[PDB]
């Protein structure tokens, strides 16, 4: 899925323009490792509670992952 | 952050979206290709929704699903 892949790809970009690993996001946001690489790839369906978990984890309002 | 407590703001503001286009409950889950059960449950807080029923809902309601947010 096309939307499943560009809201990876935008999850992707604010997580490096921060200048945070995949690990560390997934330490900041309580999930697995290879889970958040599975939703920057679009390889997951990601829940409401983890998308909060990700843009408290980035500092930023979930909004902004739209 | 206990961000389940999160999920009823959005439940208030997807019945709030669903209300200004004048849809049932029933309505808006055959539109987005889900049941009202779980739509219902999703406008209360009591079931954690998924991004991809996030891109149903906001398309069966034609908004940008940053609006949900």
């Amino acid at each position: 899925y096309a939307d499943l892949v560009k809201f990876g790809q935008r999850l992707r970009e604010l997580r490096t323009a921060k200048g945070l690993s995949q690990e560390t996001l997934a330490f900041l946001s309580g999930l697995d490792r290879s889970y958040v690489g599975g939703v920057e790839r679009g390889q997951r369906n990601v829940s409401l509670v983890n998308i909060l978990k990700l843009a408290t984890a980035l500092d930023i309002e979930p909004r902004e992952l739209f």
